Formats: C-alpha cells, structure tokens, sequence
C-alpha cells in the first residue's frame, strides 16, 4: 502492499535515521579500522564521510517514498561520481558503507517490509559495483 | 517523533500523487500553452516525460519534509538535484512547482495547508538562485 506501507517504512527510517547512521558507522569501523586509523582519521574528513552516509540513507528512504529507483539513476550517480573525484573515496568503501546501512535499517523492520525495502539498498550497490 | 498530522498529510499527498501531478500539469499548460506547443520545452515526448518524472519527485520531496518535520530533505536531496537539473540546461521550472503547490494545497484544509506550503516555497527559493 500500500501507499500506507511506503509511508510506514519511510517514517521509520526517518525517525531512526541517527540510530541507523551510528550503527552503520560502527559496523564499518569495526570491520574496516584502517579508515578510522592514522593511515576518516581527521574530525573534518570523518564528518564528511558521516554527512555522506546520512545522505545515502536519505536517498534510499526517498526512493522508498517514491516507489521508484530512478532517483538513484538520476541524482545518485551524480553524487557517487562527485565522491571519488573530489573527495577521493574508494568504491569498495562506499559499497561496504551501504551494506552496513542496509543491515542496520533492516534490523528495525519485519520480513514483509524488509523484503520490500532491501532491493533499494541492493540497487545502489549494483549501480556502483560495475566500476571497481 | 513524527507528528500524527504530518504522517496523514504525507500519506494523503502520496496516495493522490497522480491526481495532483495530473492537475499540476494541466494548470501549467492552461497558464502557459506555449510550453507543449511545437517549439516549447515540453513538446517532445522525452522532455515532457522528464518534466512529468521530475514533478512527481518534487512532490515526494515535500512528503519527505513532512515526515522529517524539517526542510532537511530539501537541504540534503533538493539543493543538489536542483543544481544539476539547471546545469543540464527555466522559469517553467519554478512555475511548475507553483502549480504543484496549488494542486497539492487544494487537497488540504487551512491548518494542513499552512504546515505544507513553506516546503514548496523553500524549493521555489532554492530554484530562483540560478538566475542569469
Ligand atoms: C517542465 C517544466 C520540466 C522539465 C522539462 C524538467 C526536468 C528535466 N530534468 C532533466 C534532468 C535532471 N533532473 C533532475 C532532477 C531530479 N533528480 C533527482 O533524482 C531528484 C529526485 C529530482 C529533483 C526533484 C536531475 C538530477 C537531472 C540530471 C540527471 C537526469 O535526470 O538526466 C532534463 C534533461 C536531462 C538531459 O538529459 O539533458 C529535463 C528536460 N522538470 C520540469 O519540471
């Protein structure tokens, strides 16, 4: 399913958007501590990486609202290109970050919603995976 | 976290997106019929489809703001998308939002209309800043 279902899920991912970005950031840094190590070490560069993580979640919930994966093809691609060019973020790092966001988001949902939700995450991963 | 009022407006705009986007399109063509005439920027089926696509995505950005209780989704997704749209390369952009505003507001009582109207206005403002 319903337009109520989409809104139900979107309001969940909005309300808990900080719990998700936090969870997903810890999962990322436990799994890949070389990002948080001296070799996202700086507070300004770690802030941008967190800013960019929250942005991907926003983009997902939007696509969930719209029932549509076209925004990923439109503004998603623009932003992922702008990341590795200007900010030098590696493709494996972004792909893994979105896997961590996926996991954390889905933990709040039930199996009916999570099945409806999971492909939106996967679509961004697939749309990046072709590069590296 | 999300108010009961804003969930309901968000569900109402989402459930009637077709009608709203239909009504916003014909109001735009009524007021500016040159746009879908042989010369104009919405004549060709591609360009008219992209206008239809984008209009609907703006209505979902409004819905998303309502759920956020915040203009954050416009800050996060709106501004970046606006910039890129005009880079592709224009007062029709802003007038289509105004018809979308009035098409949307027409579904709502005065209490709900006053909660939603600012988000349209933020998007009209954000657009105006790309004037030559
Ligand atoms: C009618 C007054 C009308 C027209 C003709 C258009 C739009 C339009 N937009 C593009 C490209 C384009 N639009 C956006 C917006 C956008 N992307 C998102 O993901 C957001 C959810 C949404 C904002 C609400 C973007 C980012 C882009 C660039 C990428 C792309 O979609 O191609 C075009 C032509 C593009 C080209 O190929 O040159 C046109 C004609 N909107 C109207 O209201």
């Amino acid at each position: 399913k319903t337009s109520e279902q989409r809104v139900n899920i979107a309001t969940l991912l909005t309300e808990n958007k900080k719990k998700i970005v936090d969870k997903a950031s810890q999962d990322l840094w436990r799994r890949h501590p070389d990002l948080i190590a001296p070799g996202a070490f700086s507070q300004r560069d770690r802030a941008l990486c967190l800013r960019d993580r929250g942005w991907f979640l926003h983009l997902i919930t939007f696509c969930l609202l719209a029932g549509d994966k076209g925004p990923i093809e439109s503004i998603g691609l623009i932003s992922i290109r702008e990341m590795y060019n200007s900010l030098g973020v590696p493709v494996p790092a972004m792909m893994e970050s979105i896997r961590c966001l996926k996991e954390a988001s889905l933990s709040l949902l039930d199996e009916e919603d999570a099945n409806e939700t999971a492909p939106y995450f996967d679509y961004i991963i697939k749309a990046m995976s072709h590069h590296h």
